[PDB]
RNA sequence: CUGUCUGAUCAGGCAACGCCGCGAAGCUACCAUCUGCUGGAUUAUGGCUGAACGCCUCUAAGUCAGAAUCCAUGCUAGAACG
């Protein structure tokens, strides 16, 4: 319908900073720095002051309009990451094979290599992206850690985990070993 | 090797390739031997972040993986007016 002007407010905290320049937003805080490129979307950025701005759609039908709070919740991802940092945990899950994982540096490159899934001889090597760190729990038995700025990175890293530990050819609802994410949160609470 | 012809011998001719054994060379047989490559993008599907719709949601923006598929790599020809 056209609806004239949509505004959202991003609340930037005492120690962010956020320089932003034909959409392309830059997040810098205690933790570090973070860009998110926005060409593809249609928008326009006032500041208000230094705690606050304002993102706003001019002359938007539903689905342009439905883009803003998309905006506004990835840039607040971006504030919030680099505040307090993204941390997910995930479970080994098994009922006679354990789940032996590692962290590796083959070529320099961090890897996740997971062995003996259903007693599998098959090993398993997922990349570990830029940015993210993982860690074998040691306060906690059979459990991963995944830890980074990025939300959508490590997010998407632990479900590449969790993608490649899927079961085949038996019922899933009898067999349900794997690594599932069990906790998403902070690394600062 | 047979029949016949050159008188015999030797050496040969003919039997509308006379017949039999072997037979190189050449050709040839899953009847013999050798050889048949590795990158990218996807479908179905499963996901991430995430609004719409204070919640939710793989989807709307964005995005990850992923088939004997597709485009390449490689292989054959080389436009007889490139």
């Amino acid at each position: 319908m056209k609806y004239i002007q949509t505004d959202q407010i991003l609340d930037i905290p005492e120690g962010v900073t956020v320089d932003i320049k034909a959409r392309v937003v830059k997040v810098t805080g205690p933790r570090g720095e973070l860009t998110k490129d926005l060409k593809h979307i249609d928008v326009t950025f006032n500041k208000i002051n230094n705690r606050a701005i304002k993102i706003t759609v001019h002359n938007g039908d539903r689905k342009h309009v439905a883009a803003l709070r998309t905006v506004k919740s990835l840039i607040a991802n971006l504030i919030t990451g680099v505040t307090k940092g993204y941390k997910y945990k995930m479970r080994f899950v098994y009922a006679h094979f354990p789940i032996n994982v590692n962290i590796i540096k083959k070529d320099g490159q961090d890897y996740v290599e997971i062995r003996n899934f259903l007693g599998e001889k098959r090993v398993r090597e997922v990349k570990i992206h830029e940015g993210v760190t993982m860690e074998i729990s040691s306060t906690q038995k059979d459990e991963l850690i995944v830890s980074g700025n990025s939300l959508e990175a490590v997010s998407q890293n632990a479900a590449d985990i969790q993608q490649i530990c899927r079961v085949r050819n038996k019922d899933i609802r009898k067999f349900l070993d794997g690594i599932y994410v069990s906790e998403r949160g902070t690394i600062v609470e």
